[PDB]
DNA sequence: ATCTGTACATGTACAGAT
DNA sequence: ATCTGTACATGTACAGAT
DNA sequence: ATCTGTACATGTACAGAT
DNA sequence: ATCTGTACATGTACAGAT
């Protein structure tokens, strides 16, 4: 009952959705049209909306939108960057960019900045570049603050890279036919490299499966009718929302949690959903115990320093090399505390 | 256990499948290549394998194959033939290969089928690899049927079809009631696929006879057979096996056996049982209602359903609800009562006809 | 040279054979 | 419980056409 | 190669019935 | 409270026209 009323607080308003979307769509459509003109290197780039808003798991307000501008590329040969699983060099129009991620992103970013400078009807600027990040982030004032991440992506139609062979373990949940069809879709590379100061970073791209993650969110049941008008509602997305909120709230309060992000929770729950495939293990009447079992799972991930990327099994998002034990133990104690005192942090 | 051993008898052999398929594919590929040549009116025609063999419900032997040669026909206007739901006249916006088959604005099914049949007969005459002839035309059929002797007798039905990409005709709006079984997303996607029209080609002697076409949903029926569970993993390597297809096979066999022996059953076909079981699968959507351990009771409940359909003279086409396949006007009561008694008899005496 | 319709290459589910 | 033939969807190479 | 129109899924909102 | 039915809103795939 507490959790139901938290979800009520978290629920977006139809009026807010409508206002935010109309502005975001104006800006996005204009940026997309600009990419098609002239001898733009990105002519042919196509739109693909990703992330929480388009998966219907956005919480609190419609203030963060993620959009991929994907470009199909001819005869690309990938080379995995030192057995990381997720990172690659790309070799073989785009001639004036080994295809450099940073050079390509810089040009993309330059174009966007120009078009935004010409927008006179919307209060919209381009956020200062964050090193390593693949995104060009727009800040809109509607007058409410809305952030739009525009992610350049390469689209490849070939077989998925071998690092993913054993990934997407949906065979007992969504099934072999679903999995085979999903893997016949393209895969994407995004200009996230790392700003480590460590490796050949400026030329590195990262695999993206946002298209696949979107499909799963919207086709998330073992029964074909899960959450449809002639099926039974489950509480899978509601558990995701609650876990997203716990992390958001904790991150606002504690700088110690800077290394943690929403993708950690998304990844964790994909694993939970695989482990508990039955729709009846996610009955709405069991929201508390479902949300609880998710926390326990997340805690086991933290304690064993083990959270494998859902698509790239060898890539541990909770490896020592990415997040120190100190930070995992800190988050562990905080989650345990909220869990054992009726989630005080939910109370605003 | 009895039924398991019947299904063992019914199961196709890999050796038989391999030999039959090699020959069927040769012939079909050659016929298809001939359609692409010259100023063939059927240039652009594409293949689509349909029916029991490609749905994995063919029984006893791999001796009957059904293949659709579909031709995309843009900017087509349909007119429903006397509120039948299934039958249509096909006209064109524009007044073009098909010009040769027009009658004013109206695309003649029989003229188009005749030409299709003429071409096929020629190509078959040129085949010296295998013993293959073209079966005498059956009135009331859209098919050109090949008889192959590979030594064994194999039949191939080649069905001419128009493909239309528009929304499905309104007679189907309330059809395909899969919302509680396969769901709304599946249903919406299925109805975005094309629909097909095949020649009626009856010699009934009613008006517009030779120009009449019938809707086909074999593509949709194939998808359903191979994606037949409420659970995505039904019958998959990481799921639970069901007995849905096994029930279909048993029902198919009962009708086949009865049809061999009794001429009274000439009006009945396998599509009647397919239709009946689509309704049963909708009525009992849960995979657990089709547990393998319950094969007998599952097969029994299907017979009861089929019997109710016969006795009340009511079996609605699954895609076109207003079209009753068991109407008086299609099959007389005499025939329905005959089949009724025969099914009841087998049901109540341990299926003697399975032992033949 | 560049483009393209056709044929082949690759991968896997399904179900039969072991 | 594993192995294997067919069907089928999608990607890619290429002789012939431009 | 681009744009619009259509259909319907995924949502929110809320009244009346349970 | 919860469920059902209707209204109102957006997102998304794809056919047909340009
Ligand atoms: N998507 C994604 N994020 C990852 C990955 N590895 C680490 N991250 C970090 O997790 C956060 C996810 O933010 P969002 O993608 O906006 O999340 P949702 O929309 O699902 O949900 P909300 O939390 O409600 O918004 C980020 O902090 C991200 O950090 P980062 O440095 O990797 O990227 C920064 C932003 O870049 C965009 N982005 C990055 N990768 C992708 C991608 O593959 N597709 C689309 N956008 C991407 C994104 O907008 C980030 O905010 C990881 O593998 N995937
Ligand atoms: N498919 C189909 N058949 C129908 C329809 N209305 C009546 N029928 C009659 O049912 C029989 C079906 O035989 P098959 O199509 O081979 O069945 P399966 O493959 O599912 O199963 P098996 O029994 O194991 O082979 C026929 O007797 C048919 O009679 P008909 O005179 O109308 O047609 C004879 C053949 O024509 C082909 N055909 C007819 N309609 C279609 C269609 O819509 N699509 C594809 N082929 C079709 C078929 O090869 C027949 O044997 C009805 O609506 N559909
Ligand atoms: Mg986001
Ligand atoms: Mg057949
Ligand atoms: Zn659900
Ligand atoms: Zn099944």
């Amino acid at each position: 009952d507490k959790l139901k009323k938290v979800l009520d607080k978290l629920r977006l308003k139809r009026k807010d959705i409508s206002e935010a979307a109309e502005t975001v769509n104006k800006v996005v459509e204009r940026l997309l049209r600009r990419m098609q003109k002239r001898e733009s290197e990105f002519k042919g780039v196509e739109q693909l909306n990703t992330g929480s808003y388009y998966e219907h798991v956005k919480i609190s307000a419609p203030n963060e939108f993620d959009v991929m501008f994907k470009l199909e590329v001819p005869r690309i040969e990938l080379q995995e960057y030192y057995e990381t699983g997720a990172f690659y060099l790309v070799k073989f129009p785009l001639s004036h960019f080994v295809l450099s991620a940073t050079k390509m992103l810089s040009k993309f970013r330059k174009i966007i900045k120009e078009e935004v400078k010409e927008i006179k009807d919307i209060d919209v600027s381009v956020e200062k570049e964050k090193p390593g990040s693949p995104a060009v982030t727009l800040l809109i004032r509607n007058p409410e603050e809305i952030s739009v991440d525009i992610i350049l992506a390469l689209e490849s139609k070939g077989s998925w890279p071998i690092s993913t062979k054993e990934g997407l373990p949906i065979q007992g949940w969504l099934g072999t036919k679903v999995r085979t069809n999903l893997r016949r879709e393209p895969f994407y590379l995004v200009p996230k490299n790392a700003k480590d100061g460590n490796s050949f970073q400026g030329e590195t791209w990262r695999l993206s499966f946002s298209h696949t993650e979107k499909y799963i969110l919207n086709n998330h049941g073992i029964e074909k009718t899960c959450c449809e008008s002639s099926g039974a509602k489950c509480c899978r997305k509601e558990c995701l929302k609650l876990m997203k909120y716990l992390l958001e709230q904790l991150k606002k309060e504690f700088q110690e949690l800077d290394a943690f992000c929403s993708y950690h929770v998304k990844t964790a729950i994909f694993h939970m959903w695989t482990q508990d495939p039955q729709d009846s293990q996610w009955d709405p009447r069991n929201l508390s115990s479902c949300f609880d079992k998710l926390l326990a799972f997340f805690l086991e991930c933290l304690r064993t320093e083990k959270l494998d990327h859902y698509f790239i099994p060898k890539f541990n998002l909770f490896s020592q090399e990415l997040i120190d034990r100190k930070s995992k133990e800190f988050l562990s104690k905080k989650i345990e505390y909220e869990r054992n005192n009726g989630f005080p942090i939910f109370d605003k």
